[PDB]
């Protein structure tokens, strides 16, 4: 176990209790670097460890698509902690009074959270640092390399960014040791009870058509960490040939569908890249596939650990800030608003094809995404509004949502964040732009349009 994909966060004096492992980011049981980190120190100290999950009160500004995803995932963890001894408490409120009184009545000795970059989890954190006298201590279980180990810096392009990350693989990938359960059993409701609240909780806000039906369609990605791995063994085995020649085409299914497994923690990244590295399929679309999961991916934790403002227009690149306030006062040719956007009752066929899947599928394609949020630019009163627009129905509908990956792209498209200069345009200036003609010659339009109507 390498000693530098754990952090301290807070020292003191250690308790006599069980170790408490703080899951946030890294739902799952398997390949889980703080769950095998909070096993060792549990062991060290002759103590049990335990997992404790918060139901944040911020559950309702998403949907219900997130909700069951996440939820029926634990369901399925908490047998799975349970086979190996370890049991699961699972609070509901805030995690700054949730923890520090979980710590306090249970006797905590060492409490150990997964690493997550978001403004949110950092809002935690202070919370909790503030009501603990316990060691506290932060494990970077998601990304391959630890996001503090790849960069000290913010890194601004993607060619600086992959170097530094390739030269690191050597040393932090590797096999992930057994979890070992337990030595014994040692000493806040069902599951199920809070699906229900929180599902009528949500159904008001329910995303639906005219004929009061809904627009979701759950069948699409099976949640559990059995599902993910049975989704990233069809992807090897069917789609990684040809990913490298099709990852640009919506039409085709060609994708891994891995994000919503890989956001919610109930897959490793590193697991993914283990498995794909011993694979033996085209070199042009493992390479293709290695550099969106581990440099694309990663670059997007380092873009929100060194960026505070991350989600804001100070984050963009200067050249970027200076191109987009020189066409603030430019007459764009539409005026959408966020009903608008949302409904997807725009002027493009193209773009209102892209929500619709967005809404229903809750999974937009990688190639659309970019022009999804590139035209919320261009039909919006100012840069400032494109972001609030594109990160809303970003974090609202999109299974993967919440993540730093989608504000790493959402800053790629509006503010070019590891991007370069482009022709100098109107209203959009010289941030990259992508043209409806332009995906008529990449792709079929026509039937992305006719499949999502
Ligand atoms: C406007 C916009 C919004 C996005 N919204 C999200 C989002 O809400 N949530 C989210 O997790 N990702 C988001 N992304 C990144 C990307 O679109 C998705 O991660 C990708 O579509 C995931 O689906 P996939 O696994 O089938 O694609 P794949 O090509 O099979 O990629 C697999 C994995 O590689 C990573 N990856 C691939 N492409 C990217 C990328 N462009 N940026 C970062 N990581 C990548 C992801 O971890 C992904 O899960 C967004 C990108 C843009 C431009």
């Amino acid at each position: 176990m390498n000693p530098k994909r754990i952090r301290a966060l807070k020292s003191g004096k250690q308790g006599d209790g069980p170790v408490v492992y703080w899951m946030s980011r890294d739902q799952r049981a398997e390949d889980n670097w703080a769950l095998l980190f909070s096993r060792a120190i549990a062991k060290e100290a002759n103590v049990p460890v335990v997992v404790v999950f918060c139901l944040t009160d911020e559950f309702l500004e998403a949907g219900i698509r997130q909700y069951e995803f996440m939820l029926k995932g634990l369901q399925e963890l908490e047998v799975s902690l349970s086979r190996k001894k370890i049991p699961s408490f699972f609070l509901r409120g805030d995690p700054g009074e949730k923890i520090s009184r979980f710590v306090k009545d249970y006797n905590a000795g060492t409490l150990v959270t997964d690493f997550s970059p978001l403004r949110i989890k950092n809002q935690w954190i202070e919370k909790v640092i503030s009501g603990i006298s316990i060691p506290f201590f932060e494990v970077d279980a998601h990304n391959v390399v630890p996001c503090w180990e790849a960069s000290q810096k913010h890194e601004y392009a993607a060619h600086t960014f992959r170097p530094k990350l390739y030269a690191l693989l050597p040393e932090f990938l590797e096999e992930f040791p057994e979890l070992e359960p337990n030595s014994v059993t040692p000493e806040v409701e069902t599951l199920s009870d809070v699906l229900e609240t929180g599902v009528k909780a949500l159904l008001p806000e329910r995303a639906l058509l005219k004929n009061k039906d809904p627009l979701f369609e759950p069948w699409h990605f099976e949640p559990g960490e059995k599902a993910a791995k049975k989704v990233m063994e069809s992807f090897i085995a069917d789609r990684l040939d040809s990913y490298g020649a099709l990852r640009n085409d919506p039409t085709k299914n060609m994708l891994s569908n891995l994000s919503p497994y890989l956001h919610f923690g109930q897959i490793s990244s590193q697991r993914v890249v283990l498995e794909v590295e011993k694979a033996e399929s085209n070199p042009g679309s493992k390479k293709a596939f290695l550099d969106e999961i581990l440099i694309w991916k990663e670059i997007s934790d380092n873009f929100c650990y060194y960026n505070p403002g991350y989600d804001g227009f100070e984050s963009f690149p200067s050249w970027a800030k200076e191109s987009l306030n020189a066409h603030r006062n430019d007459v764009r040719s539409h005026i959408y608003t966020l009903e608008e956007f949302e409904a997807g009752k725009t002027h493009d066929p193209l773009w209102n094809a892209s929500q619709m899947e967005l809404l229903s599928t809750g999974k937009m394609h990688g190639y659309t995404r970019m022009y999804w949020a590139k035209k919320i630019l261009e039909w919006s009163e100012s840069p400032e509004k494109a972001l609030e627009i594109a990160i809303c129905l970003n974090d609202r509908y999109e299974l993967d949502g919440r993540d730093p990956n989608g504000y790493a792209g959402i800053a790629w498209s509006i503010g070019g964040v590891h991007d370069r200069a482009w022709g100098e345009r109107e209203v959009t200036g010289k941030i990259r732009y992508m043209s409806y003609e332009g995906c008529k010659r990449k792709f079929d339009v026509k039937l992305y349009i006719e499949k999502y109507s």
